[PDB]
């Protein structure tokens, strides 16, 4: 459950932008989305639950950034990327995206956490250069 994790409760209380996915459901869809995520992206909660978060990507999103995310998920490593994302209205923003495994007491991945932060184009260019 989403509220099993004190990090999730903290981010909820702090009114941050995040989602929780469930990799045991086909296509690793979102099972919880914060209000901040909804406001950032322009989607209603009923439009995001049950969907993989790739709906935020579009033609100007760098496929190499998406590949870094993919590899983090396949290798079990926490990961930070900066990539271009799209709101429901088609407007774009740079997203500094953090994805981490949420584990049980035996080490199994039960859920993934993704935390989104809108950053400026200038911040994004500097981040990508430094990577
Ligand atoms: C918890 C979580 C949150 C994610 N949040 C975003 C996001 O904010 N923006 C984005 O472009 N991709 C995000 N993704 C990445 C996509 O959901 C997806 O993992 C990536 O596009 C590769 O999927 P594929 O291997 O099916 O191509 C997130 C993934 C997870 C697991
Ligand atoms: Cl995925």
């Amino acid at each position: 459950g989403a509220m099993d994790y004190s990090l999730v409760k903290a981010l909820q209380t702090a009114q941050q932008n995040f989602v929780i996915s469930d990799p045991s459901i086909p296509d690793n869809p979102i099972v919880y989305a914060s209000q901040g995520f909804l406001t950032l992206t322009g989607y209603a909660l009923s439009e995001v639950l049950g969907r993989n978060c790739r709906f935020l990507q579009g033609p100007e999103t760098d496929p190499k950034a998406v590949e870094k995310v993919r590899k983090g998920l396949e290798r079990g490593e926490d990961t930070t990327v900066v990539l271009l994302n799209y709101r429901k209205d088609g407007s774009t923003f740079w997203n500094q995206l953090f994805i981490a495994a949420l584990r049980d007491g035996e080490g199994n991945v039960v859920n993934y956490l993704g935390v989104q932060c809108k950053v400026s184009e200038d911040y994004a260019k500097a981040f990508l250069k430094n990577e």
